[PDB]
């Protein structure tokens, strides 16, 4: 077996990150073609990606990537419809209604372009703070309004209403200040109606998976959202493997948890340079963490 089959035999997808970059890379592109099932844009579907100038879009190199996840029978996922980074220049600095305006024109766009080929969308990702609070991360986006959450699922709903619609976070994995806060407004947003159906954990990990891991993603569950991990990597050390297999089985422990998306193919190809926290390694060969989350899935 690969990753992707034998997740599906648990009824879950697994996804990885790519870059159209590396499209020509022919080992790249084969541990690809074989070994997931649902795929991002490392970058090509991010704001500045698709919007460089106000109301004025390319698609390009999104289209790309989405249409070789199509085309090889993969699942796609959408990142992202709104985020304080990566903001085009024009959008950093805009304010207010206009900001607003912009910011709704944006998802509205951007989904209604991708409808019926997005399995999930970031619709908003990473806004709150890593202040040990679980406050609001301050952004031009959050300075319209607080409820610029709210107004961009539901612009996202209207857009795609296909689509499963995630908010995204990172320093969310276990049960600290930060996760204590995407809960409450989630909890919120399903007591109100707020079209939200996934939340999204990044878990970049450093060595260790947190002891909690399972019962935060679980209590999020229980709000009826499903659960994805979303842009997985673990540092590597003698308990990188173990640290994989624990996030798995983490995943299979909870129903609502649809499935894994670790952020990156290679070792090499990591945005996080140095820290080797995949699946393979830039010969492209599989690590001693590949066959820890093959088994997990078999097991």
């Amino acid at each position: 077996t690969t990753l992707g089959q034998s997740a599906a035999e648990r009824g879950r997808y697994f996804g990885v990150a790519i870059a159209a970059g590396r499209m020509n890379d022919g080992t790249y592109m084969g541990i690809v073609d074989r070994e997931f099932d649902s795929i991002v844009a490392e970058n090509e579907m991010k704001m500045d990606a698709t919007e460089p100038n106000r109301n004025q879009f390319n698609f390009s190199n999104g289209d790309r990537i989405v249409n070789y996840a199509l085309g090889k029978g993969k699942k796609v996922r959408g990142h992202t419809l709104a985020w304080h980074a990566q903001q085009p220049g024009w959008m950093q600095n805009m304010s207010g209604q206009s900001l607003r305006d912009a910011l709704l024109n944006h998802v509205s766009r951007v989904a209604s372009y991708y409808r019926g080929k997005i399995h999930s969308w970031d619709v908003v990702n990473e806004a709150f703070a890593d202040d040990g609070r679980g406050s609001r991360r301050d952004s031009n986006l959050q300075r319209t309004g607080n409820d610029w959450i709210e107004a961009a699922f539901r612009a996202a709903r209207s857009a795609d209403p296909g689509a499963k619609l995630c908010y995204n976070d990172y320093n969310t994995d276990g049960v600290n200040a930060k996760s204590t806060g995407v809960y409450n407004m989630v909890r919120d947003f399903k007591a109100r109606g707020v079209p939200i159906d996934c939340v999204g954990f990044q878990s970049h990990l450093g060595t260790t998976v947190p002891s909690d891991y399972q019962a935060n993603l679980q209590r999020f569950a229980d709000l009826g959202v499903d659960v994805q991990i979303t842009e997985l990597d673990i540092q590597q050390g003698s308990n990188q493997a173990n640290a994989y297999r624990q996030v798995v089985q983490a995943c299979l422990a909870v129903s609502r948890c649809t499935g894994i998306t670790v952020w990156g193919v290679r070792d090499t190809d990591s945005w996080r340079t140095g820290a080797n926290p995949l699946l393979f390694d830039g010969s492209g060969n599989k690590k001693a963490a590949y066959a820890a989350v093959l088994e997990a899935l078999n097991a």
